[PDB]
């Protein structure tokens, strides 16, 4: 079943061949093909930033779950969604979480309510975590996305004739 | 640990040196460097607006916590996130908050549910607070962000050749 579901996705995508007929859409489909250069740039640039921010945030929190699947979730997945307005403040800002004793390790700790946010996260320098969240949103959510729009605007104008 | 986490961020950012090799990405990285002029303009313009809106909103609410760290949170942090779809209506709109007696000070008061939204906020002219929220979103979330995209589109076209 799983592979078929993906297979159905391939068939549906093949349906774009229709738009190659209409004289007002055929050129558009061609231009889209030439945008892949810009998209790959954005991905590589974003991928670098996500790794940079994702790892740093995870390092500061020191969540106790530290299970490899979850680690990847908090390092790549959760930061990725923050680009699209999904910002789980209660899972990163210590000010919004209960204070409780979890581990004998020295320092203070907080208990996030999120199921996959880690059982308990350190709060040593939590203001730094929030600061990075502010920087991350600024860079990824504004600079990169807007930069990508700029590249499309330029590329679209250039390759419209060809 | 904290400084290392930041340090790791520096190393990862250094990884962008790779893109300077590919002939289709090298120019892109250079252009990004020339966009800093536009970003700084946006920041200064936004920073002014955040201070203007953030302080005014805080002044109207008169939250009872009035603790300097929290004051900065409600003046800069919370308004900042509103740019990215995080709009805590229940922490600003009196219509969505319980009415309770908190302080002997004259006037009416409401108890926001947010942990960092202030124990009790005045509701004298709350419609004004909502009005500013409407103006803030219009200016910051549409005019500025779109204006920034316009600057990138122009700058990208200009400096592509050089």
């Amino acid at each position: 079943r799983t592979v078929l579901c993906i297979d159905f996705m391939v068939f549906t995508v093949r349906l774009l061949h229709i738009f190659t007929v209409n004289k007002q859409l055929g050129p558009k489909i061609v231009i889209v093909s030439k945008m892949m250069k810009d998209v790959f740039f954005f991905l590589f640039f974003l991928g670098v930033w996500l790794v940079a921010y994702g790892v740093a945030t995870e390092g500061l929190l020191r969540p106790r779950d530290s299970d490899f699947p979850s680690i990847l979730r908090r390092v790549f997945y959760r930061p990725y969604l923050q680009i699209f307005g999904q910002i789980p403040q209660e899972d990163m800002d210590v000010a919004l979480m209960e204070h409780s004793n979890c581990s004998s390790e020295p320092g203070f700790w907080a208990h996030p309510p999120g199921a996959q946010a880690g059982t308990c996260v350190s709060q040593y320098a939590n203001w730094l975590v929030v600061l990075l969240l502010v920087i991350f949103l600024l860079v990824a959510n504004i600079l990169l996305v807007n930069l990508l729009i700029a590249m499309f605007s330029y590329t679209f104008g250039k390759v419209q004739g060809n």
